[PDB]
Order: structure tokens, then C-alpha cells, then sequence
């Protein structure tokens, strides 16, 4: 309302949670914050492959949300939205209710377009998805099914995937968990389908020596890679695939049978968000400027995975570069600075600052992570790393970001960096 | 003076100028800060190596000191400190004139203990060093005595050496140099000798996998590779090693003929600060607490490789750690500021926080770097990495770092972490 504007965060995720907490530590009592999401639990999204093989519960990666955002003074609607009216600034919840904004920031990460490959979706056939903790306790459920009746694994990504590392890491802990079950000897074959260009690529161009490192490891486990691959449909328990060449022309067409499987899909944005005629560019995604605002609506921002970044390399079977979590939070701090700027006659300057990937992938006693910035080389920092400190590093972070979604986060957030001080 | 503490800094290197500047901002117009050092000119030690193959000439890595303390109102003489009376709190110079202090910050860095190999003097046999301007300039005239007159190479680190990085980088880049002259092929053998119980222990126990990747740097190098190494003299032209086993048993001697040698020698503390009686240790490094003070005089402070840290390990053959330029950097900010804080009352509180080991070494197109924390494993960041943006941070470093002690530093030096920002 007028002189107390009512602030509403759309998606509860790793954006979307914080955000929620520092716009309203940011606004203070005086105005409204409504955090909308379509589940009532958060969820800790990269331990997702471990609960794929069974590595982690859904308990210990997942609370549900309301008593903890409430205590801070924030609604909670657990409902997702359906339609988003921008010029009435109304959002249409999926029970018909509808809710009025003065700001919206829009949280809502990946769809994820199973649409784009027949049969893929992992209600329709043996391909199955660890990116929620719905799809990666599926993925375990159908694993254990494996156990039960050995026969071919695939692991990969698909055309358009954006998310590369997640898949280098589920297929080598389901190797190491076969072997740990001294099951590992009674798969047919064990294959790696990818559309990166070649072997960690990880959608940036590779980083320190991912392209080696990850080669060697999927030699040393026995599973056979292929990369520039498109899946075109999954059908009768067969993968069909075609791998090109650098011009695109097709180089090879195979058809793989597959027992268990899990790919990567491509991410577009959310339908209610994809459905804001000019607010988004053609795959779903919110075109914002440097402050994170939405070019065509002023009261509008975006953070997460929710945002357009524009391409920075074409390559032979259509890839993306991922959005991460030390960059999400970034974009977060600048949404929430500027929106208060707003709300106090200042334009906001802050924007989310220079590009990044930060990901860290364990691997069980030791894992593997890398550090890439800014987005095109050659970069100023370009590093991968190997070793027990990252593994320490992942189940310490994991902890730490579960505690600060249940206790508040004021907060210029990653001051990890304490451990230098 | 009472009122009026005269504040000396003792040194003019890495820690020592920006420590004079640090202070005089610190202190303000109302506190004399002196800096006294044995030469009249800065250098960037980190250039010594490629100044030691020709890459690099004096002029571009070193400038005479006076004018840019001056304008900032720091007294600067430019003569070495024989003795130090911590009773009567006066310094005598090499010229025979005493300064009197209120408070001393030492910041001499290391003492080059060639007396601890008979020969192994640069100026008594064929035995190099790069540790200075001056010798590695004398390095490079015997490298070129090399190239019209080739026999044998060995570089390496002596018993007792706490800096590894530089020899491997020497060597690297001289056989670089050979081939690029096209003369690589002229050397009758070239030989990596070695204190440190495997190659790449860096005295630090490994890094990342420095032990893998230089192991097989220099073997792709054609330098044949000794461990657990301590040489007893040089003589003749010719270096007497002995090679000890994981209890210090002798598992061999050699005698290595040289025509162009380079060793790291052992650091010590410099005569004058090691003169005081119950400042410093055996080694002749100054006893501080966390705060950078004294542990005998409360109005002696320390930074810099003059300092003592405790081993945390004990190698076969005597080695140290290294104390690199971030951590100096911090000793030197907590020293100032401490200071500041006895000269006004309160205790300072500050400290240099955790130990850490940053190295960057260029090869010329590209560079290996290392970052390593806390000292003891398992570490919070263990990162071995190699790649162009390497070398280019290294040259973007030595421009940076010689900018500011010639214009100034407040300052929190370290905002290099404005290119996230
Ligand atoms: C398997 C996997 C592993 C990953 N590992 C890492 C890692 O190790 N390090 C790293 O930095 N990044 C990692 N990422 C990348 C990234 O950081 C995550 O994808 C992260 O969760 C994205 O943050 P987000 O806020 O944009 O989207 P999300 O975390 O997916 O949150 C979006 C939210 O909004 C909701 N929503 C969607 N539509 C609606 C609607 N119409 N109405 C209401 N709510 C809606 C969702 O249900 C959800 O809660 C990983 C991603 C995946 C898939
Ligand atoms: C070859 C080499 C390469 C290195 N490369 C790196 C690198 O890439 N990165 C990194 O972080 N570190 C590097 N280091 C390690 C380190 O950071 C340096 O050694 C650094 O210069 C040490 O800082 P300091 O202030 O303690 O000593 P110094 O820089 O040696 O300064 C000490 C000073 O005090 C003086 N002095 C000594 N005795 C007296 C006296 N009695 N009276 C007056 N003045 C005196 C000196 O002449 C000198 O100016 C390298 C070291 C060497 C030898
Ligand atoms: C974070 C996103 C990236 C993708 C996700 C995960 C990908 C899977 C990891 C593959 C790595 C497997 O391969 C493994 O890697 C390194 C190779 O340098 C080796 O480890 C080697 O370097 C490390 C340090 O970095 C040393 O501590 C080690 O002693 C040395 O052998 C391992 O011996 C090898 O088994
Ligand atoms: C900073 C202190 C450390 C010591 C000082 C300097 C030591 C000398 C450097 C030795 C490195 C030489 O060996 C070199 O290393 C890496 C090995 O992973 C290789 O490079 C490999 O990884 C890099 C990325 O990290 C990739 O970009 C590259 O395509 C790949 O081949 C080089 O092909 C090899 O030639
Ligand atoms: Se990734
Ligand atoms: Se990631
Ligand atoms: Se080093
Ligand atoms: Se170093």
C-alpha cells in the first residue's frame, strides 16, 4: 500500500528463502513481505544427487518453511502461482486466490523441459531427474530397482543443459556405490551422454584441467563417454541419440537400452513467468539490467536461475552456463538493496558484480570443485581443485546454509571468508 | 619523544614499505616514522628468478626508495643497522651514528646462511643464488658463461631452505630459456637437487597435487630429480651431496660437477636483530605473540620471514615453511595497528589470522600458483593450479605492488577482491 509497500518474493529456493529474510530486514516493520512458493519445505538442492543414490534422506537436506520465515515477520503462502497480471500487479495463486504487490521479485528457478525429449520426463520411462528431492528419491527408488535386475546405466545431459557438473558427479558416486556393493561388475554398460562440446566442459568453456581430470576419472570407472549428443526421444526403454560434428552435420546416430538412467534437462523459466508478456526473453528467462530490475516492468526484479544471462559461445549441440549459488546471492543483495533504494527515492546502484561459477562436487571422503571468473577467457581466476578439503568444504557449507535458512540471514551473506580473519 | 613516539621501521622490503607508509597514516602528522634500510633502493623480490635467466632487468623491478617516503613525511636512511640496544632503545648504524626509538618494527627479512655449505657462497664457487637482485644478476652473467662454455646444471634447495617455489621455477624457465636459444641440447646433465622428502612437498606437505605435476614438469624437462638431499659442500666445482633416508641414514653420496649452479640457501635472522640478546630464537627469527609484539619487549614489534613461526613437521633433512606475501601483508596491517593502539591506550587486539601460503610463479606464457590454509592438514583450502591466468596475475601483481609503494598504501592492502565486487 501507499507509503508502506508490500513486498512479495516469488519461489522459495536458494535465492528465493533469502531474499525473504533480508527484504525484510531491509524494510523493517513498516512494510509487508510475502514469500510465495510452490511446496511448504525448502529443500538444499546440491545434495540432491546423494539422496539419488541414497547417499542422504530427504530429512536431513529439507525442513518445512513456515515457522521459520513467520518468526521473522514474513507470510508464507505455500501455493503456487499460476498467473502473473503485471500491469494489475495481481499473481493468481493455484486456488484462485489472488495477491496484490507494489514489488515482486521473481525467484522461481528452472522448469525443468522434459517436454523438450519424448519420454524423458522420469514419470514416463527409465530416464530419471535428481534436480528435486521428489525426482532424486525416484532416481534412488528406480537405482535400487537396478540392483535388483542389472542392466544398462546412462548418465548424462541433454541439449540445452546448463547444469553439467550435478551429472559428473551422480554417475561417479553411483560407480563408486556399485562398487562399494560389489555390484559394480554386473552392469552391461555404463555410458556418459553429453552435450558439451567435450569432456568437462561444464558449460564454461572448461576450467583449470576439467577436460583431463574428468576424462581420467570416467576411464578409471569404466564408463564410455560420448559428447556433442542430443537425446531426440526416449522410447521402449531405448535412448535414441545423435552426436554431431562442429558443424552441426550428424556424425553418428546410436540407440541405447537403458535399465537406469538420468540426464540433466534443459532448464526454461517457469510458466507463470514465462506467461508476463515482454517480461521475458523466448526460453522463460527475466531480461533485467545490471540491478537486477526487470527492463520492462520498474517494480519487478529477478534473482536465481531465473534470470537471462546471455550466451557467451555457440556450440555444436545447444548448451548453457549455469547460475550459481555465490552468484544467486549476489543477485539477491542487489535486488533487495535496490528495491529499498526504491522504496526511499534513491535509484539503487548495487548490481550482482562480476560473472561466476563456484561449484563443489563430493565425491564421498574427498571431492572435486572448481572456480571460474569472469565468464570468457581468458579470467582471472580459472581453478580446479581435487582433494578431502573440498569434500570438508561441501558438508561444511551444506550445514551452514541449512542453519541460516532456519535462524535469518541479515545479511551481506558469504563471510566465509572469516576463516582468513 | 614523550608525547611524540618515534616509531622506526627496520627494513625497506615486501612488509618493511608499506609498513613505513601504514604507519606514518596510521600516526599522523603528530609521530615520526623512520625507515632505516641497508639498501637505498625497493625491489620485488619475486622478479629475482626471471632477472637470474635474463627475462627481467633490474631497472624494471626496482626503484631507489628516498623521494616516495619522503613525500609522504617518512625520514628514510639508507644504511644497514650493525647493532640494536633494546635497553637503551637505540639502533647504531653501519656509519656509526646511533637512532633512538620509542617503538621498533623489524621487518629485515632473511639472513642468506651460505655459511652453512662450505663454497656455496655466489662469490666462492659456481653455486648461484636468486634471492636478490644482486645475485640474481650474478646468476645471469654465469648463465651466460654457461651458454659459451655448456657442462653441467644443478639447481635445487639446500637443508634448511623454507622457499622451494623459486627453485622450481628456475629451473623450469632456464631449460625453457636453453631451448628457446636452441641450446638446450648442449647440457651434459641437469640435475634438481633438493632438501624437501619428495618433489613438491614445497615445504608444506604437498599442495593440490604440486607433488604429480611438478614430479612430471621435470621430468618433461629432461632434470633428473634428487629428494631427501642435503649438500655438505661445495668445492672444486663440484657440489658434495648426501641423500638420507626417511630415519636420516645415508642412502647415498654423490659428488655433482657444476659449470652453472643455483641452490636456494637456508634463511636466517640478520646479524643485527639475532645480536639481541633474548629476542629471538636459535635461528635468529624474532619471538612474537599473536599481536606481532616482542615476546621480551613490549615496544619491539615484528613482520615479515624475520619473525619465528614453530615447524609443524620434521623432515628427514632439515626444511622450513615459507612466509609468503598475503601473510606478510597481515603481520604488518596487525603491527600498525597495535602500535597505534599502544600509543594511544588501548591493547591492540589485532592479529595476522590464519597461516596461509600463497605462491604465484609465471613460466612465461603461463604460470603455476598454490594457496594453502590453515598450515597443518586436513586443510580449508588445499589449491594447486596452473594456467595462463596465472601468469597473467603474476604481471598484473608486480605492476600493482610497485605502483603502490611508490605512490602510497593506507591502507587494508589487499582489495584485489574488487575484481568480484
Ligand atoms: C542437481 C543440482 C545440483 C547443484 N549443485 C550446486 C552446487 O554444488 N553449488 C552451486 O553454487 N550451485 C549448484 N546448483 C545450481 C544452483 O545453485 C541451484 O540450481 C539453486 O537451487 C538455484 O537457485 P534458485 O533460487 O534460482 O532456484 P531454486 O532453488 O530451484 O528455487 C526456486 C523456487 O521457486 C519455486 N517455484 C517455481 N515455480 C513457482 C510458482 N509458479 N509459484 C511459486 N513458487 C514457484 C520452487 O518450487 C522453488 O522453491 C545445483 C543445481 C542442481 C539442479
Ligand atoms: C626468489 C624468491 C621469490 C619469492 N617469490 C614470492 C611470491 O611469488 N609470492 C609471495 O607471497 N612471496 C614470495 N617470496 C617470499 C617473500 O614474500 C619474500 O621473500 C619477501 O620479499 C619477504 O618480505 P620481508 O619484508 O620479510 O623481507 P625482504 O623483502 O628481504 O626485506 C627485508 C629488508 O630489510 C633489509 N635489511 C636486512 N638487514 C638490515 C639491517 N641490518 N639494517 C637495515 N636494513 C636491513 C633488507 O636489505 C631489505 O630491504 C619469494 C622469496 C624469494 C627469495
Ligand atoms: C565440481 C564440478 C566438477 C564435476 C563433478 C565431479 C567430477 C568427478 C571427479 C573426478 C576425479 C577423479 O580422479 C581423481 O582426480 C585426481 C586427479 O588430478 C587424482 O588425485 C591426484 O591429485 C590430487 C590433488 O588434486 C592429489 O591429492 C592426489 O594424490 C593425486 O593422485 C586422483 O588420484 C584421481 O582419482
Ligand atoms: C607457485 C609455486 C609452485 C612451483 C613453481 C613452478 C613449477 C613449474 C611448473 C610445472 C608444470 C608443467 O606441466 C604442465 O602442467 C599441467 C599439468 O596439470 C599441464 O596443463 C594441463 O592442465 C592445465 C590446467 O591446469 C590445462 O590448461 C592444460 O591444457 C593441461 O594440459 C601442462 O600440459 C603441463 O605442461
Ligand atoms: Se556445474
Ligand atoms: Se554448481
Ligand atoms: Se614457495
Ligand atoms: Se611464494
Amino acid at each position: 500500500m501507499r507509503g508502506s509497500a508490500h513486498v512479495v518474493i516469488l519461489g522459495a529456493g536458494t535465492g528465493g528463502m533469502p531474499a525473504a529474510y533480508e527484504m525484510k530486514e531491509a524494510l523493517g516493520s513498516g512494510h509487508e513481505v510475502t514469500l510465495i512458493s510452490a511446496n511448504d519445505y525448502f529443500q538444499f538442492v546440491p545434495s540432491n544427487p546423494w539422496v539419488g543414490v541414497g547417499w542422504k534422506e530427504r530429512d536431513d537436506i529439507a525442513f518445512p518453511i513456515r515457522h521459520y520465515v513467520e518468526r521473522k515477520g514474513i507470510h508464507f503462502i505455500a501455493q503456487s502461482a499460476e498467473q502473473i497480471d503485471a500491469e494489475a500487479q495481481n499473481i493468481t495463486l493455484a486456488d484462485g486466490n489472488t495477491v496484490h504487490y507494489d514489488y515482486l521479485m521473481i525467484a522461481t528457478g528452472p522448469k525443468l523441459a522434459f517436454e523438450n525429449v519424448p519420454g524423458s520426463d522420469p514419470h514416463e520411462g527409465p530416464v530419471q531427474s535428481i534436480c528435486t528431492v521428489d525426482h532424486a528419491e525416484r532416481a534412488f527408488a528406480e537405482y535400487q530397482a537396478l540392483l535388483r535386475e542389472p542392466g544398462p546405466i546412462v548418465i548424462g545431459a541433454m541439449a540445452g543443459a546448463s547444469c553439467f557438473g550435478p551429472a559428473y558427479e551422480y554417475a561417479m558416486i553411483v560407480a563408486s556405490d556399485l562398487k562399494k556393493r560389489g555390484m559394480r561388475d554386473k552392469i552391461p554398460s555404463f555410458t556418459f551422454i553429453t552435450s558439451e562440446p567435450y569432456i568437462g566442459h561444464l558449460g564454461i568453456q572448461g576450467v583449470g584441467d576439467s577436460k583431463g581430470i574428468l576424462t581420467k576419472g570416467l576411464k578409471e570407472e569404466g564408463i564410455e563417454a560420448y559428447t556433442n549428443c542430443k537425446v531426440t526421444k526416449v522410447e521402449d526403454n531405448k535412448m535414441y541419440v545423435t552426436q554431431v560434428d562442429e558443424k552441426g552435420e550428424t556424425i553418428k546416430e546410436m540407440v541405447l537400452p537403458v535399465k537406469f538412467g538420468m540426464m540433466i534437462p534443459a532448464f526454461k523459466g517457469v510458466p507463470a513467468v514465462a506467461g508476463v508478456e515482454g517480461l521475458c526473453n523466448p526460453g522463460g528467462f527475466v531480461l533485467v539490467d545490471e540491478h537486477q530490475r526487470s527492463k520492462k516492468y520498474a517494480n519487478i526484479f529477478a534473482a536465481g536461475i531465473a534470470i537471462a544471462i546471455p550466451p557467451v559461445e555457440t556450440t555444436p549441440v545447444p548448451t548453457g552456463a549455469p547460475k550459481t549459488g555465490y552468484m544467486i546471492e549476489s543477485m539477491v543483495s542487489a535486488a533487495v538493496h535496490n528495491i529499498k533504494a526504491d522504496l526511499e527515492g534513491r535509484k539503487g546502484e548495487q548490481t550482482m558484480g562480476t560473472w561466476n561459477a563456484v561449484c563443489f562436487a563430493d565425491m564421498g571422503d574427498r571431492g572435486a570443485a572448481f572456480i571460474a571468473l569472469p565468464q570468457l577467457k581468458p579470467r582471472k581466476v580459472d581453478v580446479f581443485a581435487y582433494g578431502r578439503w573440498v569434500h570438508l568444504a561441501k558438508v561444511a557449507f551444506e550445514k551452514y546454509f541449512i542453519r541460516k535458512m532456519k535462524m535469518g540471514v541479515s545479511e551481506p551473506f558469504y563471510e566465509k571468508v572469516l576463516f582468513k580473519m
